[PDB]
């Protein structure tokens, strides 16, 4: 780290995004923090600050310190910063959805360590229990999986709810979701493309005109079937997305959180395209702050 330190100290003062994405590809996520440790001691600044005293704010700077940092940290800095104005339940939904149990639990204690407020209580307080998105969050944090040995009625529940009824009772289509095993949701999910001839995520989206509703619900079906699937589902939700300014930050956060935890989401992107591709077609601004994203989300994926 001795060269190391002085280079990237010298890339940060130039503001050379080119060089700084050339140089983040060399380090494991351990050699990451080992970096930013020696680097304070080195040089007396804090490593994620000076990234982001010497780079432009935007979608580039995001992925970088998102990147850069240890994950649970990224993930209370995602929270807050999506709970400080109207909340961006998308960026809540990626922090709570895409997590195991113990993911969830360090992210408690970190978000207690850091703000001195138990993460339920801010939920509590600060976002009502109306929508599916809503209850997302909530139920997200409460609730276990634990098998029912009701796959077929479980399938049905899904029906009815999505497709049938005039309006869908969002608090049981999130129980169910968020509480199903990995086990009986893959095969309630068969079920469902049996019974109805439809997908679960085409069941979703048709009936959740509100786009945050509808992703996050797909994100918590998918994350049943694979972790990395809820993550290649949000990432072409990002892709899609018509306003670059959105589309680029939540291509950011989705990178910056889980380019590692979730490695093999191009797997299970080809479904709707090729992710090196796409990165490579989707994301071609020319504004400064985004320049250099793409070449930032391909070293991020392994993809470049």
């Amino acid at each position: 780290y001795g060269d190391a330190i002085p280079e990237v100290k010298a890339i940060l003062e130039a503001k050379n995004e080119e060089e700084l994405v050339t140089f983040t590809s060399r380090w494991s996520a351990e050699e990451r923090k080992e970096l930013r440790t020696q680097f304070q001691d080195t040089t007396g600044l804090e490593f994620i600050a000076f990234l982001k005293k010497c780079i432009k704010n935007g979608p580039y700077e995001d992925v970088m310190a998102l990147g850069w940092d240890c994950n649970i940290s990224a993930r209370v800095n995602v929270i807050k910063k999506a709970m400080k104005n109207v909340n961006d339940f998308r960026a809540i939904h990626d922090v709570v959805l895409i997590a195991t149990p113990d993911e969830r639990l360090k992210l408690a204690q970190a978000y207690k360590e850091k703000t001195g407020n138990d993460l339920l209580q801010d939920f509590v307080d600060q976002i009502p229990l109306t929508s599916a998105a809503s209850y997302l969050c909530h139920l997200a944090i409460r609730e276990n999986r634990t098998p029912r040995g009701s796959v077929a009625s479980d399938a049905e529940v899904l029906k009815h709810n999505l497709i049938d009824a005039d309006e869908p009772d969002h608090e049981a289509v999130v129980r169910l979701i968020i509480t199903s095993t990995a086990d009986e949701y893959k095969e309630i999910n068969h079920r469902f493309e049996v019974l109805t001839g439809k997908s679960v995520q085409e069941a979703i989206e048709t009936r959740y005109a509100d786009k945050e509703n509808a992703r996050g619900l797909c994100i918590a079906h998918y994350y049943n079937l694979a972790p990395a699937r809820a993550v290649a589902y949000a990432f072409h939700s990002a892709v899609e997305t018509q306003n670059d300014d959105m589309a680029y930050e939540q291509a950011a956060r989705i990178t910056g959180l889980f380019h590692d935890l979730h490695k093999f989401a191009w797997v299970h992107y080809a479904c709707w395209g090729v992710m090196r591709d796409d990165i490579l077609s989707r994301f071609q601004s020319k504004e400064a702050n985004k320049v250099n994203f793409r070449d930032a989300c391909l070293m991020f994926w392994k993809l470049a």
